[PDB]
């Protein structure tokens, strides 16, 4: 007790960041997304633009190239990075209000292919952590869709009888990509196992190319975590982090305290809430939080330009865990943050088209 506190305090050199740079995008429209390539370079999405930037020494943010959609009415809400499974060259998927996924070559910032589900707004994209070809999209039409971008096939549609009853806003794969947790405007969080016999066969068939699987039932469902819509969800090992508009990110897990995630049945009625990360003034819809590659840091921006950064490695609920980052010129809603794979740079993007670079010192 005393010994472990003396050890924690003695070494303590708390997460500290300093704003080194800031930019404003000429379009003046909100930036909804930002992602560093984890496969130095980051992409931003907003309006009908996808902009590629590179971080340099002396806190410089360098504009590289931009993809401008021919449809000026397109509003991209999300982007995700992958790589070509053969050439190892990077790829970027983007999507938004039109409901079209564009696969962009970031070297030349050109769309090389595109996919359409039912043409409904796409709220988030995520690539499978083990298969660079498997792309998950979540939609305003209440479904999640799994695409094979190597064979251009829609592997599966997650939705139906027991699928989401309203817009799906976010989803995340676990570390091995055996399961997906999704959340949305119907206030629920649903687990979908993609290592089931049915999904393993659908993925194999997709690689032999199409008849898509329609997965009507999740492997777990809950509306017991939040009393309002859930706009962001991420896996934290075998635990889940999710948030609503109640100024808290909730850490939880399906079942009772001792229940193993792989033994949870669809009929499971219990949820264990381990704790919350509290903050203020972030009660507007569609504000994402993010973690670094190694999942040791959690960050969320609020509707007034304040950034919150929590240390996930402090297990003691009493100890200092939260660092707040402000800049007098950053007064707009921070919609998403992204950490560099090295976890030394944190970028925040805003409603007034501004980009904020924070360097970890
Ligand atoms: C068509 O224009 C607008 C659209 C939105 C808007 C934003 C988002 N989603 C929407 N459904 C929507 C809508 N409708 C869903 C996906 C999402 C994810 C986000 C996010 C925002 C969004 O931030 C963090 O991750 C807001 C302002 C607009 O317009 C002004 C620029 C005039
Ligand atoms: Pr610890």
């Amino acid at each position: 007790g005393i010994l472990e506190n003396l050890y924690f305090q003695g070494k303590k050199c708390k997460y500290s960041f300093k704003c080194v740079n800031s930019l404003k995008e000429d379009h003046n429209q909100p930036l909804f997304g930002v992602q560093f390539n984890w496969h130095l370079v980051f992409a931003t999405v907003g309006s009908n633009r996808v902009t590629l930037y590179e971080c340099h020494s002396q806190g410089e943010i360098r504009l590289l190239q931009s993809y401008v959609d021919a449809d000026a009415d397109e509003n991209f809400y999300t982007c995700a990075w992958t790589y070509d499974s053969n050439t190892s060259h990077p790829l970027l998927a983007v999507a938004g209000s039109r409901g079209i996924i564009r696969i962009i070559n970031p070297i030349t910032m050109q769309c090389i292919k595109h996919y359409v589900g039912h043409g409904n707004a796409i709220n988030e994209l995520k690539f499978h952590p083990r298969d660079p070809n498997l792309l998950l999209s979540v939609s305003k039409d209440h479904a999640l869709r799994l695409w094979n971008i190597q064979t251009d096939t829609l592997v599966a549609i997650f939705g139906g009888v027991e699928g989401h009853r309203d817009e799906v806003l976010s989803a995340d794969y676990d570390l091995l990509g055996e399961k997906i947790m999704s959340c949305g405007m119907d206030h629920s969080l649903k687990l979908w196992r993609i290592n089931s016999k049915r999904m393993m066969n659908a993925i194999k068939e997709s690689y032999d190319y199409f008849i898509s699987q329609k997965i009507h039932f999740p492997d777990f469902s809950t509306r017991d975590i939040h009393r309002n819509y859930v706009d962001c969800v991420r896996w934290l090992g075998d635990l889940i982090l999710s948030k609503s508009c109640e100024n808290a990110i909730v850490c939880w897990k399906p079942g009772k305290m001792e229940d193993d995630i792989d033994k949870i049945k669809p009929s499971e009625s219990n949820v264990t809430i381990l704790g919350r990360f509290d903050y203020s003034q972030c009660d507007i819809w569609y504000m994402r939080f993010s973690m670094d590659f190694w999942q040791k840091m959690l960050a969320l921006g609020n509707q007034v330009g304040k950034l919150y950064v929590w240390d996930l490695e402090v297990e003691d609920p009493h100890k200092a865990k939260c660092t707040t980052l402000t800049h007098h010129k950053c007064g707009a809603a921070i919609r998403q943050t992204s950490f560099s794979r090295d976890s030394s740079i944190l970028i925040a993007v805003c409603d007034d088209a501004s980009i904020w670079r924070w360097d970890r010192l």
